[PDB]
């Protein structure tokens, strides 16, 4: 698909067995998910942007289906206020942006 | 251009007639830029990010290039940890998301 950006870039995406809202975003270096439940271990790390930074868990190897397309990789679950897809999967799916 | 995510789509801006480096960043309402002079009134603007919020200097129908593409609108400037061309300036360059 094509999308343009006149809004925001929300997509429905499917994770650990739930169907969730979440932004394309390519300024992202990480996908990061509201609270939720996933399997494996975790560590915690720091991220950072405006307004400082927060907690998070990371989740390894976690398959996500975004917009369709299926998708593994690193998630990060923590206070997100906006549940983000960042580039570490947008890669996964051949996502570009184009101009 | 077309523009993978492997990496972070970092490109040259000119703005105040000098160039820097900013992030593509479809996750982002608004163009937010670093410290630096603007001409004219600016007014407040509060911007939400992952952490909480700052407050920047919103300056209006702002001469500003991005990947050599011309564009002329809404720029934020203040305490942003990396100059961010959001949404406003990325459709007016016809900037879309593709897979
Ligand atoms: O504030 C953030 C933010 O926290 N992040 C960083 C982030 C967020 C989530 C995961 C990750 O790895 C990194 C940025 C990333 N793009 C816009 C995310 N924003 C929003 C933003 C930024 C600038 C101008 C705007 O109008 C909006
Ligand atoms: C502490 C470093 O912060 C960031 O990576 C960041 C901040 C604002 C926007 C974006 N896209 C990234
Ligand atoms: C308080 C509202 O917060 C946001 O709009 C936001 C947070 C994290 C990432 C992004 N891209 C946006
Ligand atoms: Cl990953
Ligand atoms: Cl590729
Ligand atoms: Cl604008």
């Amino acid at each position: 698909p094509q999308i343009t950006l006149w809004k925001r870039p929300l997509v429905t995406i499917k994770i650990g067995g739930q169907l969730k809202e979440a932004l394309l975003d390519t300024g992202a270096d990480d996908t990061v998910i509201e609270e939720m439940s996933l399997p494996g271990r975790w560590k915690p790390k720091m991220i950072g942007g405006i307004g400082g930074f927060i907690k998070v868990r990371q989740y390894d190897q976690i398959i996500i289906e975004i917009c369709g397309h299926k998708a593994i990789g690193t998630v990060l679950v923590g206070p997100t206020p906006v549940n983000i897809i960042g580039r570490n999967l947008l890669t996964q799916i051949g996502c570009t942006l184009n101009f």
